[PDB]
């Protein structure tokens, strides 16, 4: 029901390689010190979109890899464990498999996402990266 505003809050991953990104169990879910840890759960979707290009004319920019919590996003309303091609499933220690519809998404026009870091000892998948953050060890 609710509208078409809804972004990640954090950060977005680029592709570079042939790999269609996966993360091992434990890992892949960026550092978020605003919330809890059985709320650092959730999934991967592209997305894709048209931006206005320099020379005027509006230009399709390319694809790339947004997190959302569970229960949220486009591709909500699917249990942890739940199959899905195009879709990842990624979760932390602790991290509980339960929808998030309290907290929601992040409106873009009301505040911006957080530069994606990822925890002491996990790593992303070769041919990938942050977008915004400068690295990362």
């Amino acid at each position: 029901g609710l509208p078409n505003n809804t972004a990640s809050w954090f950060t977005a991953l680029t592709q570079h390689g042939k790999e269609d990104l996966k993360f091992p169990r434990g890992q892949g879910v960026p550092i978020n010190t605003n919330s809890s840890p059985d709320d650092q759960i959730g999934y991967y979707r592209r997305a894709t979109r048209r931006i206005r290009g320099g020379d005027g004319k509006m230009k399709d920019l390319s694809p790339r890899w947004y997190f959302y919590y569970l229960g949220t996003g486009p591709e909500a309303g699917l249990p942890y464990g739940a199959n899905k091609d195009g879709i990842i499933w990624v979760a932390t220690e602790g991290a509980l498999n339960t929808p998030k519809d309290h907290i929601g998404t992040r409106n873009p026009a009301n505040n911006a996402a957080i530069v994606l870091q990822l925890p002491q000892g996990t790593t992303l998948p070769k041919g990938f990266y942050a977008e915004g953050s400068r690295g990362g060890s």
